[PDB]
């Protein structure tokens, strides 16, 4: 049996444990938390951490614990399950890239089509979207999209867009909010991820929504992926059934039982997902390296700089 350190959503993390304990008969302990306090807990603990497997929403947390020399080389075979193009790979092999969850722009398809929407995410904070466009500045993925911008195209460009939101934008509290805002008229679209959607999608049936999603794509900014993965603590001496847990997850099978439970992006080219989504290579994701901490002091300066 093994335990498992759990930052994802803990329906996620429920699935792929039912589903391995159903293939292999090891049965999975969870504990839940943030992953940047799972990743401080297992710093502190150290030698003496009871983690065999941390399962993150975000790949970006692991690259810390990797350089303090606390995770397990991973086969080469399962990295290579998942190594899709674009795709972040771990330089030391030491933790895997399993799903993705994109940025998308929602926008209600009885008042805009796809003549209305924009090339560049910068473009949607501009005057043509005047009272047009919403946004969630309390919301991670939003912050990692500054990230995104000030790395891709420099403080200026990013500073200036966060400043256009402020002038042109309608601000929401929550993703959910600004998704129903434009369901109902208010805002004909608004920056989001695509879980939202997809999950009101699936559970109410397209046909019964006014909205849709549009997909920058060609490396755009606004063509953001963020990655969820998994790695093995050096620390478990249990490192045969940690090992394989994450090749599980890897595998077809663990995939699967992911994506049925999650409107996340396999990255396994042979799954596909019961929420309808894109083949990820499709997305055309930019290329961005991992936010650190630092990266996301330096995004709340600029989001505090832009009066937002
Ligand atoms: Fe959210």
């Amino acid at each position: 049996d093994i335990t498992v350190y759990n930052g994802q959503h803990k329906e996620a993390a429920t699935a792929v444990a039912k589903a391995f304990e159903q293939e292999t008969g090891i049965k999975v302990t969870l504990n839940s938390g943030k992953s940047e306090q799972l990743a401080g807990q297992l710093k502190e603990e150290g030698d003496k951490t009871p983690a065999d497997v941390f399962y993150t929403e975000q790949t970006a947390t692991f690259a810390d614990l990797s350089e303090a020399g606390l995770l397990a080389p991973i086969s080469e075979q399962t990295i290579q399950q998942t190594a899709q193009k674009g795709v972040p790979l771990a330089p030391k092999k030491d933790w895997i890239a399993l799903s993705g969850r994109s940025r998308v722009v929602v926008y209600d398809h009885t008042k805009l089509s796809e003549k209305d929407m924009e090339k560049s995410v910068l473009d949607y904070a501009t005057p043509k979207w005047k009272g047009k466009i919403g946004y969630v500045s309390t919301s991670g993925a939003f912050l990692e999209q500054v990230v995104a911008l000030s790395k891709m195209k420099g403080d200026k460009v990013a500073l200036n867009w966060l400043k256009g939101l402020k002038e042109n934008g309608k601000l929401y509290a929550k993703n959910s909010v600004a998704l129903q805002a434009v369901e109902n008229g208010e805002v004909p679209a608004a920056l989001i991820n695509n879980a939202y959607w997809y999950n009101l999608a699936k559970e109410k049936g397209v046909e019964n929504l006014k909205s849709r999603l549009y997909f920058v794509r060609h490396q755009d900014p606004g063509a953001l992926v963020s990655y969820s993965g998994a790695a093995v603590l050096k620390a478990s001496k249990n490192q045969a059934e940690a090992q394989k847990f994450v090749d599980f997850l890897a595998s077809k099978k663990g995939q699967e039982a992911l994506v049925a439970a999650r409107a996340e992006y396999p990255l396994r080219a042979d799954v596909v997902s019961p929420f309808n989504l894109e083949p990820y290579e499709k997305l055309e994701a930019p290329v961005v390296s991992a936010t650190t901490a630092q990266d996301k002091e330096h995004a709340i300066k600029l989001i505090e700089e832009a009066g937002l």
